[PDB]
């Protein structure tokens, strides 16, 4: 229905605003663009499904996310990719792990304060109906 398309358009407006608030933070600059295979040729041999905040914006605009749950699985993949690629005790690895955990905690905290639980339940019911 038109009302169902209006529900998904509101979900996209909400997700683009959360994603842009993450992408302007200093702590998260390293997560804003894909890894340049020239600067890091090893990356795509270790990390099988790369993800970044620019790609998240592209996926919102392509109508890939019908629920906040499917958006948060891509925020989780940004975080887990950083933890797996940078696992050592050295300070550069520890700094990107701390930033990756802060990106995931920040996204979940914005969604906990600003997403109505009944709005997400409606999206999940339209998705399960299709
Ligand atoms: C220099 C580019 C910049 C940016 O806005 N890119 C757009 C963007 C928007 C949403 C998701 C990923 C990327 C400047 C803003 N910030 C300070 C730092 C991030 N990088």
């Amino acid at each position: 229905s038109m009302q169902e398309e209006d529900t998904f358009r509101e979900l996209r407006i909400f997700l683009r605003n959360v994603t842009h608030r993450l992408a302007i933070d200093k702590r998260f600059r390293v997560f804003t663009k894909p890894v340049d295979p020239d600067e890091v040729p090893d990356y795509r041999t270790v990390i099988k499904e790369p993800m970044d905040l620019s790609s998240v914006i592209s996926k919102i605009d392509l109508h890939k996310y019908l629920t906040v749950k499917d958006y948060l699985r891509d925020i989780d993949l940004i975080c887990s990719n950083a933890l797996e690629y940078n696992p050592d005790r050295d300070p550069g690895d520890r700094l990107i792990r701390h930033r990756a955990c802060a990106l995931r905690d920040t996204a979940y905290a914005i969604i906990k304060e600003e997403l109505d639980e009944d709005f997400e339940q409606l999206c999940e019911e339209i998705q399960e109906s299709r």
